[PDB]
């Protein structure tokens, strides 16, 4: 429609995003969470299988023959570098980047909002994301649902317990979840009020700690609203072996699907063998949030430029 | 060990501190806060730039497309100003292909600001003003790039260039920002990069810089608005690139669409927030007031 050169978000939705931006800060602020800065570009990428990296060259020190860089797809490795140096707790408002087609609701390069709660568990977690959003929206308090529990009322099965051939009324059981969760569970859910759903499989559990109470389940969450994922937030693991473990086996389902292997980032292993306070995080994102608050249609139209025109 | 930021918490505690004064003084004039792409499918032709370079899935359907990190949201920014925005700032994470050094890390925090209808004096007092809170410094003194020549080096520039810069940083420099920051501005013509040159000397642009402590802050510009001769220059930088066996760049069309439309008259000016920030805190390099610089990144 309008000409290339134009922005893709109008001037007052541009100012109304500046407001809500330094709203989040206040919250924080007011919270005590202190606001960092970590890279863009890392030496480092992750493993997780569902994430396709921007990779660009740097020409690198002195004399050497140049070096790969991973644009970062969210900050979380280097903010968990930061606690186990003693940052306390901290949020994030940063670019963040994602090789994927831009969408109604995605856009290659997007702000995210991460911030790290020292001492807090899931669910004190998943309180302070309500608050914020309640605040920023002017919605309702939010509902919790168990993963099992959006399985069994929308789709009258068990996720934790039903079979294979089941789930199909593919031989990979998350993918197939994930498929039924997608398909069949997200359209149903935050309706009239932001739906988080927590308490995700083990095998989904990222880099999430398994629960004490139920090792089938990891300790993660995800906040749906009006259609929209919103965030995704874990009581966080601390084990390093496990982490480890985690990342190696992210590589053997890449490898298993045809997908490049990617390096696992030391400096986070190493850093949690230090150790890292126990801690739950979450990141959501900052563009969606603005779009459902300032009643934008697309996640362009509260963007300044979206990539098509960047 | 490497895992470890580079930065210590407390500076990283004291620069959040500098972030929010940084921002407040922008509110309390009623600058706008925005923020803009830090991809690009154009780039920039300035021959001293090299930018980094990305792929991009794109449409399903597409073969994809190569994009350029952003070495300043200049482009941008001006493309806002033509959409009407007024005053703006910008604190966001830009990105230059060189190597870590002192005072370089290939990505680097910029505050970068706009002001419609302000003289490229008016808007160094409010840099000298920002400058002046930030680092409870002196206010600045200024220097035409002429002045600076016929005092510390004794000779015109005007009537006497990549020589010029040689010279200027070996033999003013060195000598110039010690006791408060010094403005340092009328370039040559020459390098007048996306400045106006000025109609009361055309041997010189409307571009200053400022540096203090040795450390070079900021850079910035009665901004240049006619498309026309900003195409032009655009096209010149690329011979000079060729000339020079560097890379041609695919120039930014919807930056001279926009400049078509129409810009508003005003000056902006780009500075180096982890400069400043190192400054502020005494640090003695970029890395210590970077969580992480690029060698632990
Ligand atoms: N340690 C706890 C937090 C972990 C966060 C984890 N690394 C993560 O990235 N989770 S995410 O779900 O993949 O991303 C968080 C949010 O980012 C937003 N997101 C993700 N991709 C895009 C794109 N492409 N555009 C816009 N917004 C996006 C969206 O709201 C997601 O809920
Ligand atoms: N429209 C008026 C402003 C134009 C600004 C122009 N695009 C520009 O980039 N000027 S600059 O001098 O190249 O950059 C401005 C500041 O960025 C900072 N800078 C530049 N490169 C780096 C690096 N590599 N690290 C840290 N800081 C840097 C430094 O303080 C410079 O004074």
């Amino acid at each position: 429609e309008t000409a290339s050169w134009q922005p893709s978000a109008s001037i007052p939705n541009l100012l109304k995003r500046a407001a809500i931006m330094a709203e989040i800060r206040r919250f924080f602020a007011d919270r005590g969470v202190l606001e960092v800065e970590t890279p863009c570009m890392s030496q480092a990428t992750v493993t997780d299988i569902h994430l396709v990296p921007f990779e660009t060259r740097f020409v690198g020190p002195g004399h050497s023959q140049g070096m790969n860089l991973w644009l970062m797809t969210s900050p979380e490795y280097h903010m968990k570098r930061l606690l186990v140096a003693g940052c306390g707790p901290v949020f994030q408002l940063c670019r963040s980047f994602r090789n994927e087609e831009m969408g109604r609701y995605h856009n290659p390069e997007f702000t995210m909002l991460e911030w790290y709660r020292p001492h807090y568990d899931m669910y004190r977690l998943m309180n302070e994301v309500d608050d914020l959003l309640q605040q920023v929206l002017d919605c309702p308090a939010a509902e919790s649902l168990s993963y099992q529990q959006a399985f069994l009322r929308y789709l009258e099965i068990d996720p934790l317990s039903a079979d294979k051939t089941q789930l199909r009324e593919e031989e990979d059981r998350d993918t197939l979840l994930q498929l039924l969760f997608t398909f069949g569970v997200e359209p149903n859910i935050g309706k009239e009020k932001p739906t988080f759903v927590y308490h995700f499989p083990a095998s989904q559990a990222s880099l999430a700690q398994i629960s004490t109470e139920d090792h089938r389940v990891a300790e993660r969450f995800e906040v749906y609203y009006k259609g929209i994922e919103l965030a995704n937030g874990f009581h966080e693991l601390t084990d390093a072996r496990e982490q480890q473990q985690r990342f190696e086996q992210d590589n053997r389902k890449r490898a298993a699907r045809g997908l490049p292997q990617h390096p696992i980032d030391q400096n986070l292993i190493e850093a949690l063998k230090v150790g890292m306070p126990d801690c739950s995080g979450v990141a959501l994102g900052v563009d969606r949030l603005v779009m459902l608050a300032l009643g934008a249609e697309t996640l362009a139209e509260v963007i300044a430029f979206s990539v098509d025109r960047a």
